């Protein structure tokens, strides 16, 4: 009932096997798998060679290299293209044709990730992965010189060699699910409209982030790159000059050389290129049509965000004013000048009229980070998606779940990345550091997302569910709210759609200024 050395592509490979209960349940676990060559600076990734004998995952190997907590230093190494591969078994046989599923971090568009919780309860094959992230992973001039996109391209080898390699493991290549979270929720979006991906993903989850958000997409490439070329000593007169003296500077200078909202200091990140992404994400949900989806937030996932615009949030000490909001809302909506400006401001600070408490006030500017950096790219992306989906499923969810206490007793909510410890299982591989209420969360959450993953169909699978989650129709613009306590109510409609309204409708027919 254990794998042994399984056979790969590049070679045979041996895990570890982990014991789990005393009935003969266990789990295979392998770390370090090389799925492409050792990177070189701001170029695209390469097949590893193959090895002699049977290679060791016993152990993660190190991380791409990027800039440490302080911005002085740098961790990790250009020799970081690496997966790592749980896979649950039971007493009988070992298993086959599992779904699998292959997770994308997030954390580099605005740490520890174990399998293990999901692959048991679930009894689906986890990956996980690294990809190139910062100036390494996307570094870009906007043209051929020097195109970008690198660390989407690692990515979508890692996924590769999943489809080509899985079915050694126990795994169905047929049926792998991605799912990620913020940079890699916008990753996994992004993997499904590329047209590199046809034929490899049947699945995917985007958790608080998709290829629509704000900060995904960098128009200004070619300003960024002259940014980190002027600090490293290289001329800026020439693209394909600049390019090639960018491609030998020291990656660790490349990584350090870079240290209004908080928007506008979104970098390296994914480009449109006329390859990777051929075109506006916007137009590309063809690509998508085959492939079921869920999309989801968090009801307070901008608050962290907001905390940064404005730290007046976060003390009933201080004050947020109508001058402090209308200045953050104006320079999130300068294309559209004065009068776009204006029209935000009213919009959002309609219910000030009748409640003009700082409770009020600070959870407006949250409400309006949420909307713009997460909720409302998201309902966009699932409206996209339902428009051209052909056998695709689509399923929207609202994370709400509170882990600590609130700032007010009324900002009763889940901030950016509080979704992913549920659903990784942590309130059971670490039970001492949760309540009950907590491993509620996580049981239910793991059950959706892997019945997602074996069918399509969070309702149907292996586990079972607290409420019947309805998929997304424009007509219906149902989401599942996850809480502590589920129930047929759970399933909800028209998350802040007059807001939706505004953004999609009212925002864009004004004129663009100059
Ligand atoms: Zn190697
Ligand atoms: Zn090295
Ligand atoms: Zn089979
Ligand atoms: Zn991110
Ligand atoms: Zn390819
Ligand atoms: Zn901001
Ligand atoms: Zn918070
Ligand atoms: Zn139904």
């Amino acid at each position: 009932s254990k794998l042994g050395a399984v056979y790969t592509e590049g070679g045979f490979v041996e895990g570890v096997n982990k014991k789990l209960g005393l009935l003969g349940d266990s789990v295979d676990i392998f770390k370090g798998i090389p799925f492409a060559a050792p990177t070189k600076a701001l170029e695209n990734p390469q097949p590893h060679p193959g090895w002699q004998g049977t290679l060791k995952a016993k152990n993660f190997k190190k991380r791409c290299l990027q800039a440490t907590i302080t911005q002085d230093s740098t961790y990790g190494d250009e020799d970081c293209l690496y997966l790592n591969i749980w896979v649950p078994q039971g007493r009988k046989q070992v298993s086959r044709d599992l779904p699998v599923m292959i997770w994308i971090y997030g954390g580099a568009f605005l740490y520890l990730y174990d399998g293990e919780e999901i692959a048991t309860r679930g009894n689906v094959i986890v990956v996980t992965f690294n990809y190139r992230v910062g100036p390494l992973g996307f570094l870009s001039t906007g043209d051929a010189n020097l195109p970008g996109n690198y660390g989407l391209r690692d990515q979508h080898m890692a996924i590769a060699w999943v489809k080509r390699n899985i079915a050694a493991f126990g795994g169905d290549p047929d049926n792998i699910t991605l799912f990620g979270e913020s940079a890699g929720g916008a990753s996994v979006s992004l993997q499904t409209l590329s047209p590199y991906n046809k034929g490899l993903i049947r699945r995917a989850i985007s958790q608080s982030g998709v290829a629509l958000s704000p900060w995904v997409i960098q128009k200004n490439p070619l300003f960024w790159a002259k940014k980190v070329a002027e600090k490293v000593g290289c001329p800026v007169g020439d693209a394909a000059r600049m390019a090639q003296c960018l491609k030998v500077t020291d990656p660790r200078a490349l990584t350090l050389a870079y240290k209004y909202p908080m928007l506008h200091y979104v970098g390296f990140v994914p480009v449109i290129d006329g390859d990777f992404i051929p075109d506006d994400p916007i137009n590309l949900y063809a690509n998508a049509a085959d492939i079921d989806y869920i999309a989801g937030t968090n009801n307070m996932d901008g608050h962290i965000f907001a905390s940064i615009d404005m730290p007046a949030i976060n003390k009933g000490n201080k004050k947020v004013t109508e001058e402090d909001f209308y200045k953050l809302v104006s320079e999130f909506t300068i294309t559209k000048g004065l009068r776009g400006a204006k029209t935000t401001f009213d919009v959002y600070t309609e219910s000030w009229a009748q409640d003009p408490s700082q409770e009020n006030k600070k959870k407006t500017v949250v409400d309006f980070e949420t909307d713009v950096l997460f909720l409302v790219p998201t309902e966009i992306a699932l409206a996209q998606h339902r428009a051209n989906a052909k056998s695709a499923k689509t399923y929207a969810y609202l994370f709400s779940h509170p882990s600590r206490m609130p700032v007010y007793p009324k900002w009763v909510g889940a901030d950016h990345a509080d979704d992913i410890q549920y659903v990784f299982g942590k309130p059971f591989a670490t039970p001492t550091g949760y309540r009950p209420q907590d491993r509620t969360v996580s049981k239910a959450m793991i059950a959706y997302w892997t019945n997602f993953a074996k069918t399509g169909d969070p309702n149907m699978g292996d586990s079972a569910v607290p409420t019947h989650w309805e998929p997304y129709t424009t007509e219906n613009s149902g989401y599942l709210e996850i809480t502590k306590k589920m129930g047929s109510s759970s399933m909800k409609r028209s998350l802040r759609t007059n807001f939706l309204r505004y953004w999609t409708l009212t925002y864009l027919a004004l004129p663009t200024v100059t």
